[PDB]
């Protein structure tokens, strides 16, 4: 019947938290295997979404639309990573592929949430060209740290924004 937005948000936030946990674990696996010099630029990829720290600005339709766009970008980068990452990354390949599948599940839940709540369809941003292969095996590892680190932050700030937004419904 008629949807309860608080329940729809709850189930969407819960699923987001699970993906956040998966991402946090995989980033830790990678860091444990490549401690290197500590940390590298999360800006090591200019093609990834920027992190939106501005809470209280956007409303629910806008927050959801931008999250959908961000997640689709992360899915593109994860798919790219699994293909051209190199031998160094294939020890993470099962977890990466499961992360990609759960990323798709969250995208579908967001699409369902927007349909159930009658929120106008997000305008499709034109398609970015294919991601070029990393210039080196090290470059692929740096890309993996940036992709997983950025996804974690995106999901963390989405949970925060959706919970503070639900507080007012």
């Amino acid at each position: 019947g008629s949807p309860d937005p608080r329940a729809e948000l709850d189930s969407t936030v819960l699923l987001t938290r699970s993906l956040l946990a998966d991402t946090r674990q995989l980033a830790a696996q990678l860091r444990d295997k490549f401690p290197a010099d500590g940390d590298h630029n999360l800006d090591s990829l200019p093609t990834l979404p920027a992190i939106d720290y501005a809470l209280g600005a956007l409303q629910l339709p806008g927050v959801l639309t931008r999250l959908r766009a961000d997640l689709l970008s992360y899915l593109r980068h994860v798919q790219w990573l699994r293909r051209a990452g190199g031998s160094s990354l294939k020890t993470l390949e099962p977890e990466l592929g499961t992360l990609q599948a759960r990323l798709d599940r969250l995208l579908r839940r967001l699409q369902l949430l927007m349909s159930r709540l009658a929120l106008p369809q997000p305008p499709p941003d034109p398609p970015a060209p294919p991601l070029a292969p990393p210039s080196s095996a090290a470059g692929g590892i740096r890309a993996a740290h940036a992709i997983l680190g950025g996804l974690h932050l995106t999901l963390d700030w989405a949970v925060r924004g959706l919970l503070l937004l639900k507080t007012r419904l």
